[PDB]
């Protein structure tokens, strides 16, 4: 269909769609379904690359795609990707209804995804602001006087990109601008959840002249990815997903450069001398934006004992006045959640809390397989630590209410969690701000504001079992980009007098 | 002994050297014996912690050990770090013998690698330039309006130190250095094989006042380390070593941050412009220098067809007439090797080289179980690939010579082992050396010299299967630290005025 | 006409072009003649500011430009530079046509010029690459624990923009770009010799949205302008002149932020390894371009005695077929020199030379009031540095070819000139170029090509006589902009523990 | 006496200190006196150089300093400062005293100064942080295609270093150690007024192994400094001092590299939410240690109303409760300041801000004709601005004290003065702050602290009157030190493949 006219092939009144195998779109594996969370329905088919499709696509990335991507220069590859923002912001509406029935995200926010992709790529050039190199004097040692150093970057070649699929498109987009932009080739395995997103981007860059044989798109299920992580041509995997998937892609991939964007939920703290009108609005936001299912949505409130009657009050409010069901609907605030599996999880977690002495502020019941209300759960801080919500990340629409004593114990319970993704901080003291940016072991903190990666303005990234290396415009270079050193030996030839 | 005196413990006749357990020097896992590769004779022996003291070792870096770092001032931890410099400086005689007798090393690399290590820790001011965070306007898109980022630099926490056999002292202090100036907790897991300088090392920072809790020494064999290694505690490992064991340590480590400089030899090219005379030297001196046990050893070198002959005379002649046999003799050229086991594949590769159409063009000769003469083996370029000493790394005196038509054929063959630490080039027509700084896949090029890492003051570390990230003062603060965003909201706060 | 459509005042037959003060174009001073080079005639006129209105200009600059500029955010600042190129880049041809007309600039240069223009102005997201500040922790002095600084950067307020009449549409953009895209507001004085550029240009910022009040252009006479530098509203004057009028303008300005770009010639050295085909073209084109009304023009060849007859050959070859005269034939290849002046200045310049021992190979015929052939003249070592061409630059198509001895020579002649702008050298050994590029005392080297500042991708200036400070993507921020320090303090407010 | 003893010179009675004229102590021009504010006594007296001993010095300076400072590698011009700085420190009692005695300073501020001056050379080795260059790859434009670049730091040349009397040591050795660090030769001028601390620094230095001829010390009164300023041999200019003599500097220098610390007094603003016990200590000091001679010494207090009271109330009560004269007294919180004059002017100020409606808080007797006690003069808001105290900065310690309605009465009160140098904030809330930091006009805010430039660990300088560009660790490199840029062609020489 327009953009992807003569690729989709619709068999048996289902859109097939196939991989995309570094030269030609194709695939000769198994084909797998793809569905709705909307209505439980086939909406479209994927082909599978065969065994020996992977192993040809990696050989043409390999040795082809390296040099496409290497030996096109900057300022081409940046026209590339500004034409393939031209052409996903045209064809705005189409990407996102499929992310509207691919990902069951609600209009508004799949129009907000696309933005975000198109605004990604449009503002490669300001990812530039990391690829300059170093030069340093060797006169300020003795050993390596008359000698001099040049520091520069290097693409690391094919860049394995991972994504999840919460935000389909945004991810793929996101990788493949900071992996293409220094020069690398790029293979990416979406989730074969809502892999449909990924295909349209691809297409849009292709025609927009991303170098053919530098780019590979596999519609590969779970553990069949391994295939691609464990092989020495490819240099780096970024990826963005669970904690143990991560883990056994690492274990998997073994010595590579990796970007390890592993989620978890996020603590929210709310001082009392906070402004609680934008808390309440920030923090309820922040738990049920598409219905939780963001790596950054807010998993535990903590109040001081001043704000937290209040607080906890307007949050459950705003939650309560949500409006749940299909995502077309441009009045429905919470579309469903990706599988009836995540809603399961969801409940048992809420009764896990109840049997340990919580009490539901808002929400709790379910209103079909894969829909649920934006839950709020009340519970004392003696008791939230052994709790499934508190202990784990339940990726739907819920969050734990924690009154606190003070900001120690506030700080204490936050970093109780075996995530440190992001945090909040709603207060205006600097002083206690301070105290808590120093203390929170996260790898990036909200002053007075939900946590909201955005494009990646502002690097994101995590620590403890959130991850490891950040994503974010210019300081992604790390992650696909290699050092190369050049020393020059002049010992003894009267460049320099002594010095 | 003097700086040891109430750590080693004389027992049977053989001086017994405990672990440091994050507090006290201790042990009570398998004592081990350690040798000279000079006699083979058993010179002392180490104390190995049991699981029960690796456990509370780690126990104790993670609750205290990185606060003990993190709350020393910057400016203290730079005075431990001089003060151990002096300590170790004063007992230079002490740390050479040492060295000498435990490695195998001749004098003048004994009291080279003392005074790399001294230098090293006096310097660490130098690694500063790599500390300061980042202050993001938030004007430049319309979403981050009135919106502002600060990204500073955090210790990561427990840092593994793995480190090799060649370079007992200097990596272990290295790799202390960058860890502990930015504020972490360190485990150190020296080779099992020569142990003994890492303890004279760490001894000397805690004389220094280096935080007792903060550092560990644990004298485990091989896999006895991957315990240290997958700990959840242990928040980063800077490895350096054969690329298998790397393979291992992060299939075992999983997600983590890694420095892996996993060696490999290097290739060195020579131009027919080139000044012979320096080349000559500075490649002999690659090929042997501590027996060829250097991850930056010349193991192969290329010379453009008018300038091959004259330059492989002149490097054959260097490297026939050094002397070998035991290190004390300050007279001594080359030393042991550090194992019969080395010296034995060594011979085997220059068999094979041999049977593959190979000519030994100096050395050759065994002199011992772990002695061998530097050796220097001439190749056709239509056979040299299928040769071990080409295709692996054979750690010891010997390196490979190969004719070539030009430049290009250079690159090529360089290219063309699996390994990607360093490469030389020596000539003086800029164009030729620009084209082969791009196209060497390595982490440094070195200019008309010998490669050689040095204490690090440019930044070294490997592509391909040589690793992944570097060491460099200043550079190593990306292996051992983690960043930390800040996101400041002030929409519609009145601080700008729509800007 | 189009983008000056009621803007320009036809009066008299002659278009009258007004001053743009800060809110509406205008005028009430002298009006002024601009003529054209190419046959003296009158082409148009300007409306110079009365003192009144200079004085009311600047005031609604400081009092609202300041901030109109500064209170846009960069993101709008950004689009405004962007659809300025659009507007110039779609009126091409009546820009290059007034370049043509104006300045005497030939056909394909004109067009060159708006290009650069266009080109700079849709670069100025590369410009980012500078705006980030620095985050400084405070624990590394015992002074400063607990302590923490933030350095950031922040516009000036107003800057001059005083450009020279050889870059008429450039300059002008330029100054603007990098004035606006950090925040400032902008009072342009160009050359009253042709100013019509700047005014084209200036409409094209306005049309695309440039803040009305944040934007001035002054069409003043040489010491009115004095008049602007000396104002205490200016706080930053950006030059690009003649070192004399830049002396007066520091002189008159005083204690303010300065960009000087005095100019001078530029030397070129030609080593016995150079490609001489590549050579003898830079270095004529170098001679030759624009008449050598260019800042970077060569002024000076030192070739070495191997290569000093056919390269001086070659060069003399190219520049006698030249074709010199009226620069509207797509044809010539050179056209008229600014004013009969400089060409009166060139002819006695070149008679010094020869009355001192210098002989002309190449040109020396004046064809008219304002047409001359490119000269090349030889000049023996001992003699040249007394000669007019040599102490000082003599704005128009003549250089001095000197034989020398070796590049100790060269170098030490290249250096003897009151000047240091740029200097070219031509060779391919590494060590006499790492050697020239030490010793030369310029802003910048260029190796094996001619001196070309284009749009500033690389930063440039002048060392010596040629002035202060540099202009160049990036590096131009420290010229418009201040730094801001602010540093908190935290002693004994419990975010640190002694560190 | 041991440092100088045989530079001094006992000659009637009166130690007589000649000058250094890059190579020795010396001086055949009129001899001036020195006295001490503390008894208007003589205490020593210094040789001025003739115009021949001052031309000679510049071309020592120049023709071999340059190359003498440029020439001694980095690492030793490090080992000479950090000998210096033993030097001083083991001379610390001497070195105070004299500050004492010259200068009239508290004891505990001359050893406060003296330490300064050491740790300022021990940290030289932290300026390295800005050293490095950058590398700028070409292909992001056409027009750059396969070109490179490299920009680096070099020195200027001669730097010349003019001080003020209130920082006789610290000033000299701060601009010395920044200038000589980079490469360049100094030419230091003190205030004539006490030039022993200098005098005594400048040997030191030599000791310690500063290039004999790269460094020069004159005793120049006022305008005969002006000789030195408008020489070319002078790259650049490092002035602190008053606004007034600033500008006649750039006026007599004309082009030429410059960093103007032109003072001003420092406001400070006091928001309902801060700590005023705090506030009111630290005020207090700011306003007046070193009897108010320093340059970021407070002289505006701005409060909110309901804190004003208790907060001036604080501050008179501390100011009233010091005591006065003599500073050899370890007891003595005020000396005398530097002239009878300095006091006049103090007492018609205050007179001055009486008439016009101020009342006295503290202070405002005369001691004695060097003597006076801190004052704190009231003042309303509707009548400050046309005071003497606040138009203009009375060097002396005297400060006036404001209530305002809120923040932006506040930052309007502090931006109303001619000087930007530095403003204090006293408060908690994050939001005011912010806004406070972006519209105070001046070169550094300190928030809940004095304002305190310490050794440059931050940064600093002014804004409007108070000068232009910044000192401090690291970034004063940017007043000493030109760039280079070296642009690299390799159009169509292979070394790319179209990028
Ligand atoms: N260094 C570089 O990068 C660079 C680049 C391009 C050109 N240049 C140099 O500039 C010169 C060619 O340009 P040009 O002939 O037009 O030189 P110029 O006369 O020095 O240009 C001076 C600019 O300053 C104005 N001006 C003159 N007197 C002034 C005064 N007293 N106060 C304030 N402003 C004053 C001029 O206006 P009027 O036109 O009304 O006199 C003109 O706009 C050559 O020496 C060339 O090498 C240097
Ligand atoms: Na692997
Ligand atoms: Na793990
Ligand atoms: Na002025
Ligand atoms: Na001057």
């Amino acid at each position: 269909a327009g953009l992807l006219e003569g690729v989709i092939k619709e068999k048996g009144g289902v859109p097939v769609y196939p991989s995309y195998l570094a030269g030609e779109w194709g695939g000769s594996g198994q084909e797998i379904e793809v569905k709705s969370p909307i209505d439980l329905a086939t909406i479209a088919k994927v082909i599978s690359p065969s065994r020996e499709e992977v192993e040809r696509t990696l050989d043409v990335l390999f040795k082809r795609g390296r040099w496409s991507a290497r030996d096109m220069p900057g300022t081409e590859r940046l026209a590339v990707l500004r034409k393939a923002a031209d052409i996903i912001e045209r064809n705005l509406d189409v990407f996102a209804e499929v992310l509207v029935m691919n990902a069951g995200k609600p209009k508004s926010a799949a129009v907000g995804e696309v933005k975000a992709a198109v605004d990604r790529l449009r503002l490669a050039e300001l990812d530039l602001k990391k690829i300059g190199g170093d030069y340093i004097p060797g006169d300020w040692t003795y050993d390596t006087l008359e000698t001099e150093g040049l520091v520069r970057r290097e693409p690391l070649g094919v860049v394995a990109a991972i994504t999840p699929f919460n935000y389909p498109l945004f991810d793929a987009v996101n990788k493949i601008t900071y992996s293409f932009i220094y020069g690398n080739a790029v293979v990416v395995k979406p989730s074969i959840s809502d892999p449909l997103p990924a295909a349209m981007a691809v297409k849009a860059l292709l025609d927009a002249g991303f170098p053919p044989d530098a780019i590979a798109l596999l519609n590969l299920p779970g553990k069949e990815a391994e295939k691609i992580v464990a092989d020495d041509r490819v240099a780096a995997v970024s990826f963005t997903g669970s904690t143990e998937v991560g883990e056994r892609v690492v274990k998997v991939g073994g010595v590579k450069q990796y970007v390890m964007e592993l989620g978890g939920g996020d603590p929210a703290i709310v001082l009392e001398d906070a402004d609680l009108d934008l808390a309440a609005d920030k923090i309820a936001r922040g738990i049920y934006s598409y219905a939780g299912q963001r790596c950054d949505a807010i998993k535990l409130v903590l109040a001081e004992r001043p704000v937290y009657g209040k607080l906890v009050e307007e949050v459950a409010k705003r939650l309560s006045s949500l409006r749940v069901g299909d995502p077309r609907d441009p009045t429905v605030d919470v579309g469903p959640l990706i599988s009836p599996s995540a809603v399961d999880e969801m409940m048992a977690a809420i009764e896990d809390a109840v049997e340990k002495g919580g009490r539901v502020l808002a929400g709790g019941r379910r209103l079909g397989p894969t829909y649920v209300q934006p839950t709020f759960v009340e519970a004392p801080a003696d008791r939230v630590k052994d709790m499934v919500l508190y202990k784990r990340e339940v990726f739907a629409p819920v969050a734990l209410a924690v009154e606190v004593k003070d900001l120690d114990q506030a700080i204490e319970l936050a970093n109780g969690r075996p995530y440190g993704l992001d945090a909040a901080v709603f207060g205006r003291d600097v002083v206690k701000i301070r105290r808590a940016v120093r203390l929170l072991e996260v790898g990036a903190i909200y002053i007075n504001d939900m946590p909201r990666h955005g494009i990646g303005y502002y690097p994101f990234g995590g620590r403890k079992k959130s991850g490891v290396f950040r994503e974010g415009i210019g300081y992604a270079v790390e992650a696909v980009t290699a050092y190369k050193t050049i020393v020059f030996n002049y010992k003894g030839k009267g460049v320099w007098k002594y010095e």
